[PDB]
């Protein structure tokens, strides 16, 4: 089908070709679904219009949710302490601002040695068996580990703390009570013991600012709602980074070579995996006033879907080989983690689980097989990622 | 309708004569989804089917789940700290023992006096006012008072623990994140508090029992979903009794009179008012074995529900006139608490809410209307209890 719809685990294999004719023939694409025309919304689809957009958070605001669900918010119970990536500056402004103080180079380079010992673990594993499901024995794993690291969880908790992860992400993706239940209380006591032994993650930099301190239960409850945050954002993207970069790469030997001989090309070809993966192919933003684009006005009050995942392969801003590798095309400005206010704090650490992996795939496993038919997509229209990539090395 | 169907917000103002149906033309009656025939289940009726299943625990258990929806226990994500209403004995056994330290006549005394001058100044605001929606003002409200007395939640924080309730009730009922995420928290918190400052409340007995002490992190979880088991079970069942007692009063000046001139009649009339609202009006349970029930045999592996409304309303047990009042009749044997290993806890707290509701209703607003026609049920097939009832008052 060429004509626009959420996307299904049936219909994460190929989205491209209805994205190109969203691009070409209706850029600003109303959709008003049949069984519910009051659910009207509104598509971005070109890298110009999605790149403005994302930017302009004024006018495109998060504060109501992230899908196309009118009802989102009251649905998932988030109206009383919104996640940072509901809020809009400037109640977002303070909040990234302490939090970032655990997104700084040092927290991604002491995370490195750890990731690499992993991979190299994982894929050794892999070898020796001829190969197996990388998503469930790699790809999986992996980013949860990252996520602790960055929540300031010690490596003694990782395993219990990867339980939680894997039902709140199954759940999320399209249900986790216990797990949801046992990570709320979990931090409650890391957030306690924080409070005098602090480190140099993001829980850390919060409790040393004061945020909760002397009975401000709101933003303790705050610092709960950002290791909500973390999980459901940090665990599913990178899987479907590492997992859908993997069809990519097998298709591509030319491409596989010049990383081959030039290993020193791998995180300009990181990019270029981001850009084609897209893991977030879209969220939403509302609109606060009406807004023209070209020549279609979309009404204040409506939720407008940023398709990062069509701004990426958008012939206007990287050629007509756009939907092509080319690991030596140096992209630049990918919507892959968005941009402006809201930008991927994550985005360095993302990008250093891509290089670490590719670089040892390609050390390692360096004569492997992809069935890209065999691949199983998660559900759930926002975030895509697969569930199982076969994998067989010789 | 006389065709059994699950009920909904529509359908819960009159399910008597489906329920009768069955009882007199299949009372295991067998119920095929012509949309999945795969979640096929059982439906018993009759209060002598419906006693004896509810006790024999080994036959029918609680283990997976307690609707008649095959996927449950995943959906909603309890399967690493089932709650304790989702598990057989013995490992029901130890922690009812337990728990049970909280649920003494000494507790429902205790908060009886607060029950009572709530419960005045609610009625006195309606009077003032010549009515009210007494759900919201009232038998909202009530409950929850009642279920943080039980959880020895300090009155201070009394207001905070209500809008978690009404998240996670309405959630439950048929999206609480922030409530089950700050509730979970709270009450990490208010454990870790009793562990030095015990009182004689249920949370109390489990942590001065040791459950969770010495990093026993799975104890500490049980006691967080036992939080949950309290919330949703004590509030929504409880408005139900409250509010569906209502219109049956209404209608039946004899018997207000009944207990106008006799208020000792009041508990006895409470007992009746159970029977035939039964907030709880079904729960299922999943056989273990083959089980036959008269002509009838029920495979092992499938949902049976236990129809505890319908059983109160059974004429073989209550007589021809078991769908009337009789606030004299002193039902023996009702189902609305079930009846076994897992009979309700807060029994006697729902018993003292009702009466002191009761004498107050017949001593403050002794003149009052109530249009059935006008009141709204709320959505969910296993719990009967009123969104709104308009009342008036002269
Ligand atoms: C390839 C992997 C990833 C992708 C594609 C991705 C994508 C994104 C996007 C698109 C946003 C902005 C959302 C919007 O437009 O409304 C975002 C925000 C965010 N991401 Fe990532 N992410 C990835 C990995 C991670 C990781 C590994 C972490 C944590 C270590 C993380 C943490 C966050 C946080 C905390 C925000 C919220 C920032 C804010 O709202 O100010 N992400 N991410
Ligand atoms: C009219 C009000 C109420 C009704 C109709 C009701 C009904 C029930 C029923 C039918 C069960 C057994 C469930 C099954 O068959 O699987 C049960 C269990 C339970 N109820 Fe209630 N309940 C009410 C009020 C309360 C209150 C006020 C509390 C707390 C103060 C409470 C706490 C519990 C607990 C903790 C259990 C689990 C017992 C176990 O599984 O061993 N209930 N309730």
């Amino acid at each position: 089908s060429h004509e626009f719809q959420l996307a299904t685990a049936e219909t994460w294999p190929n989205p491209w070709p209805m994205y190109r004719a969203l691009r070409d023939h209706d850029p600003v694409h109303h959709v008003v679904p049949p069984q519910r025309p009051e659910y009207d919304y509104y598509v971005l689809s070109r890298h110009a219009d999605v790149w403005s957009a994302a930017r302009d958070h004024q006018t495109f605001s998060s504060a109501q949710g992230l899908t196309v669900n009118y009802g989102e918010l009251e649905m998932i119970g988030l109206h009383d302490t919104p996640p940072m990536v509901m809020q809009d500056p400037p109640v977002h402004t303070e909040f990234r601002k302490l939090v970032s103080r655990g997104f700084t180079p040092r927290q991604v380079e002491t995370v490195e040695p750890t990731v690499r010992k992993f991979v190299v673990e994982r894929l050794e594993k892999l070898r020796a068996n001829g190969g197996g499901d990388i998503v469930t024995e790699l790809f999986k794993p992996l980013p949860s580990m990252v996520v602790a690291h960055y929540l300031g969880v010690p490596e003694e908790d990782w395993t219990q703390f990867d339980g939680w992860t894997q039902a709140i992400v199954a759940a999320n993706a399209v249900g986790a009570l216990d797990a949801v239940g046992s990570m709320m209380a979990y931090f409650t006591g890391l957030i306690e013991r924080r409070r005098t032994e602090p480190a140099d993650d993001a829980i850390s930099h919060l409790v040393a600012a004061g945020v909760g301190a002397d009975g401000d239960t709101a933003g303790t409850l705050s610092i709960l709602a950002f290791t909500f945050t973390m999980v459901t954002g940090g665990n599913d993207t990178v899987t479907g980074m590492l997992g859908g970069s993997m069809p990519l790469l097998h298709r591509r030997p030319d491409q596989r070579r010049l990383l081959l001989d030039d290993p020193e090309g791998i995180p300009d070809a990181v990019e270029e995996l981001l850009r084609l993966t897209s893991p977030v192919q879209g969220l939403a933003r509302t609109t606060t006033r009406d807004v023209t684009i070209g020549d279609t006005t979309i009404p204040a009050g409506r939720r407008v879907l940023l398709l990062y995942g069509s701004a990426n392969r958008d012939e206007r801003q990287y050629g007509p080989d756009a939907a092509e590798l080319d690991v030596t095309r140096c992209p630049r400005n990918i919507l892959t983690f968005s941009h402006g206010a809201h930008h991927c704090l994550g985005a360095a650490a993302a990008r250093m689980q891509c290089r670490v992996a590719l670089t040892e795939l390609l050390a390692r496993c360096p004569d492997f097989e992809v069935a890209e038919s065999r691949i199983v997509w998660s559900g759930g229209s926002y975030v895509r990622r697969p569930l199982s990539v076969p994998f067989r090395v010789t």
